[PDB]
């Protein structure tokens, strides 16, 4: 277990534009096209993203593409973000992939106004950040991630993946 097999469980995987639980168009492992309503918009977006006329579908090799991009784009944006930063490097490995996937899924500016867990979590106060991060709309309307991604910081282990 990895970030990239940790958020292919979290996200997914469709080669057809779809809508999110937000109802945004992604495509791929969880990759963000557009917050606009336009399925045109959506279109031009990816047809950017991938470098030809897609028409709407991409091949596996195409997801894969965007998402070590996308990967690679949370993992430089925590470190160069002065409020995740220092929390990324006070953390072991596994609770770096936790952190990976929160601004995966919310962006660097969303985690960062997690400013208590942040807090919680850089004096190492497991149990006590976990509680605080599921006070939060994140928790409420994706229960089921939120859950497998707390348990991942409350733990510092793999187990929430493990049997799935
Ligand atoms: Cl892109
Ligand atoms: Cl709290
Ligand atoms: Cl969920
Ligand atoms: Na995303």
């Amino acid at each position: 277990m990895n970030i990239f097999e940790m958020l292919r469980i979290d996200e997914g995987l469709r080669l057809k534009i779809y809508k999110d639980t937000e109802g945004y168009y992604h495509i791929g492992i969880g990759h963000l096209l557009t917050k606009s309503p336009s399925l045109n918009a959506a279109k031009s977006e990816l047809d950017k993203a991938i470098g030809r006329n897609t028409n709407g579908v991409i091949t596996k090799d195409e997801a894969e593409k965007l998402f070590n991009q996308d990967v690679d784009a949370a993992v430089r944006g925590i470190l160069r973000n002065a409020k995740l930063k220092p929390v990324y490097d006070s953390l072991d490995a596994v609770r770096r992939a936790a952190l990976i996937n929160m601004v995966f899924q919310m962006g660097e500016t969303g985690v960062a106004g997690f400013t208590n867990s942040l807090r919680m979590l850089q004096q190492k106060r497991w149990d006590e950040a976990a509680v605080n991060l599921a006070k939060s709309r994140w928790y409420n309307q994706t229960p089921n991630r939120a859950k497998r991604v707390i348990t991942t910081f409350r733990t510092g282990t793999w187990d929430a993946y493990k049997n799935l």
